[PDB]
DNA sequence: TGAGGTAGTAGGTTGTA
DNA sequence: ATACAACCTACTACCTCG
């Protein structure tokens, strides 16, 4: 066996409580609440002062050595208080801010192959590292002939104790930007009409978008009245733009779409927003190669990790301060508590299942109300191919045959379908207008005779001749009709291929088309812990201004799905109405009922989303419906990875290992071998309730392992997963009845 | 959209100290 | 009576799957 850790490091030594130097702040400008401007009176008096330590307390400012009460700020008169040497028991936040500092100003001075600094530091906590670390732990620069530069950002977050051992938590991270910029596009004469860009001029909220670019000169007055330069000026930020040949002011105004009115900028002033699609779109050979130094197993993560902190070296300012290499040997010592979780026994048709892949020879958990018949929508230019592809597919779903074989991996009847190419419509479209896919549909639909769609659509890539998707699939949900859709890529795999890349496209195409017509494959044996049903709830946060409301979902203790459901009435903004939780209960009670023969008498909500219902609403109605429950929250983005120790040997977990502090616990649920990644792991927290976080976490971790739209672990489990695809697909709901048949899946 | 895993990139909002 | 750090959302790209 083996340990698990938290990618963490702690401090050799200790730091001893250091005279700090107390100063208050006063808003002589227009913003009389200092608690409002305290952090730009903290980073003006922190630039002007050599960077020189500037701490911010509750309503207070510290530095840790002694700066003199300067007064010319216009909104602050920074004065000295007190020198008293801060208790750490007092303050464990400004002392880890010492020693973040500290890593900070060691890390500067820093330098790489001579001239090149290696972290450009703003003393916080992310350190953008220059330099990278290869497979072959040599710090090289990894850049492109066009100029795209990989840089870790390293994410320092540093406490120390009440007596003063520090712990120091890492967690590092790829960065993209670019030494061009969008005045380096020009110069080069490239297109730049569409761009995603990032102003470090002008700190604009919303996303930016190229809009054009005027021919007009940079150095004339402008419909904002005077000359972008003078703009500039007025900034103070001259030391940039004085930089500026004629060549320079030779440039052409650039402007920039900014969710408000389009901002009239320079292209120097801005770097273009570096989304991986803008990498493939502008070296594709580059992007494979950083792919092997994006994803990051956990031993090149410990490597990385172990360039930075021995980068740290040792800090004397916090009296011979020194972090050590190695992770821990358990987070026992830094306070959570380790385990793997026994991997849920499933069953099928005939019983137990043996690997989630045999499925197909055992046959599935239930199948539902008799018989499907199918129908597919496919180009005119794709027809045999299209024709082989489906006769593949239902020679799988209905015969069993692989491309013409029988084998005994596959059993038959596995779905009960009805298709015959003499009986049954295949509707063509043409790749066009969005118009006539959905008038296609529309036709498809007139025909009442099809009872399952399998349309053929343009790919994810291909910016060319427009997607079908989506039109497809907003007309097939409002009839309540699913639709297992095939991209023209994975129909050219059917028809060409005999090998069995096609069995694996058509074990999630088979299983896709199961839980889309409400038959669901597999289910856990038994439900660790006393728990009769799951509920999920999410609400999606999506943009400025938006407030979803709560779509819900109903397993059993068998975990097949049961009921989800959309509310009634709207909420109070995100905070929801305390009737649309009864509403949603009501749907739970009754569907539980009317589908077991009784009430509940085991709940577990596992949410995600905020707290913005209220406990009490729960107790008071769980108490009168007397029924015990639990409340688990599911956060489902974490930094916090995970690593695995086999005598020092750092690996990516194996799944269903878990750590675990009181009522916050993390998990990985997905196996991830090398060469692929670091295993994100989950985010468990119980706000209420009466069970240990060890079933939690095992009912969790087999609720990953019924994903039922694929052969592989969803990692997010059926409850809040299956509510945040819902909670996407909003405009998905049911016509009439809310019953089942996931058009999600 | 196989399909979902990691991975980035922007971006908004609170929950807890 | 207000923080800031996690969450969480949105789109892609890579890459594997008896
Ligand atoms: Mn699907």
């Amino acid at each position: 066996v083996s340990n698990l850790t938290v990618e963490a490091f702690e401090g050799i030594g200790s730091v001893n409580p250091m005279l700090f130097y107390q100063y208050k702040v006063t808003g002589k400008g227009k913003y009389d609440n200092v608690y409002k401007i305290i952090k730009s009176a903290r980073y003006k008096m922190h630039s002007k002062n050599r960077f020189k330590p500037v701490f911010i307390k509750d309503d207070k400012l510290y530095t840790l050595e002694k700066l003199p009460d300067i007064e010319d700020l216009d909104f602050a008169n920074i004065n000295f208080v007190k020198s008293e040497v801060l208790s750490i028991e007092d303050n464990m936040s400004i002392y880890g801010e010492v020693v973040e500092y500290y890593i900070n100003l060691k890390l500067k001075k820093v330098k790489v192959l001579g001239k090149y600094p290696k972290y450009r530091i703003n003393y916080s906590k992310e350190i953008l590292s220059n330099t990278l670390l290869t497979r072959e732990l040599k710090d090289e620069f990894k850049k492109s002939n066009k100029g795209f530069n990989l840089k870790r950002k390293f994410r320092i977050s540093p406490v120390v104790n009440k007596m003063g051992k520090v712990i120091l938590y890492l967690s590092c991270s790829a960065d993209f930007s670019t030494n061009k910029n969008i005045y380096e596009m020009l110069k080069e004469g490239l297109e730049v009409e569409g761009l995603a860009v990032k102003s470090e001029w002008s700190n604009i909220s919303g996303n930016l978008v190229i809009e054009s670019v005027l021919e007009t000169k940079i150095s004339e007055p402008t419909s904002l009245g005077q000359s972008l330069i003078d703009y500039y000026k007025n900034n103070n930020q001259g030391y940039r733009v004085k930089d500026f040949t004629d060549e320079d002011l030779n440039a052409n105004i650039v402007n920039v779409r900014g969710n408000k009115k389009i901002y009239m900028y320079i292209p120097h002033a801005l770097k273009p927003i570096i989304t991986r699609e803008y990498l493939a779109k502008n070296d594709p050979e580059f992007s494979k190669e950083i792919e092997q130094l994006i994803k990051m197993n956990m031993n090149y993560r410990y490597e990385t990790l172990k360039s930075f902190v021995n980068d740290i070296g040792v800090i004397e300012e916090l009296n011979n301060l020194s972090f050590k290499n190695k992770y821990y040997e358990d987070v026992k010592l830094l306070g959570y508590s380790s385990g793997k979780i026994d991997e849920p026994v499933l069953m099928g048709a005939k019983g137990i299942i043996k690997n989630k892949m045999q499925i197909f020879s055992n046959g599935f958990y239930k199948l539902p109300e008799g018989k499907v018949r199918f129908g597919v929508l496919y180009p005119k230019e794709f027809d045999g191919v299209s024709r082989k592809a489906i006769r593949a597919i239902y020679d799988f779903s209905k015969e069993g045959k692989y491309h013409g074989e029988s084998n005994k991996y596959i059993a038959e009847h596995l779905i009960n379908v009805e298709f015959n190419p003499k009986e049954c419509i295949f509707e063509g479209y043409e790749l066009g207008d969005i118009t006539e896919y959905k008038k296609a549909a529309l036709k498809l639909n007139n025909y009442n005779n099809v009872d399952f769609v399998i349309a053929i659509v343009p790919n994810m890539s291909d910016e060319e001749i427009e997607n079908s998707y989506n039109p497809f699939k907003k007309i097939w949900a409002e009839l309540n009709l699913p639709s297992q859709m095939i991209s023209v890529k994975t129909a050219e795999i059917f028809a060409n291929s005999r090998d069995n890349t096609a069995l694996y496209y058509l074990h999630n195409i088979v299983l896709g088309i199961l839980g889309k017509i409400g038959g669901i494959p597999w289910v856990v044996k038994d439900m660790k812990g006393d728990v009769d049903c799951f509920v999920g709830l999410d609400v999606g946060t999506r943009e400025k201004g938006i407030h979803y409301p709560a779509c819900s979902v109903v397993f059993d203790k068998y975990g097949k799905l049961i009921n989800y459901y959309k509310p009634n009435i709207p909420q109070n903004g995100e905070k929801i109405n305390t009737e649309i939780l009864q509403e949603i209960f009501d749907k739970v009670l009754i569907s539980y009922e009317e589908e077991n023969g009784a009430y509940p008498k085991n709940i577990v909500i596992h949410r995600a989303g905020f707290s913005r219902e209220d406990l009490d609403w729960y107790e008071n109605y769980f108490g009168k419906k007397n029924i015990k429950f639990n409340i688990i929250e599911v956060k489902k983005s974490t930094p916090l990875k995970i690593a695995s120790i086999n005598e020092g040997n750092i690996t990516n977990p194996e799944k269903g290992s878990y750590i675990l502090r009181g009522n916050k616990a993390y998990m990985v649920t997905t196996d991830i071998k090398e060469n692929l990644g670091s295993p994100k792991p989950l985010k468990i927290e119980k706000s209420y309730g009466d069970i240990d976080m060890l079933t939690a976490l095992s009912q969790i971790y087999a609720l990953t392992q019924i994903h039922v739209g694929a052969t592989k672990s969803l990692r997010l489990p059926i409850t809040t997963g299956y509510a945040d695809k819902i909670c996407k697909a909003i405009e998905f709901i049911p016509q009439g009845r809310v019953d089942n048949r996931l058009f999600f899946l």
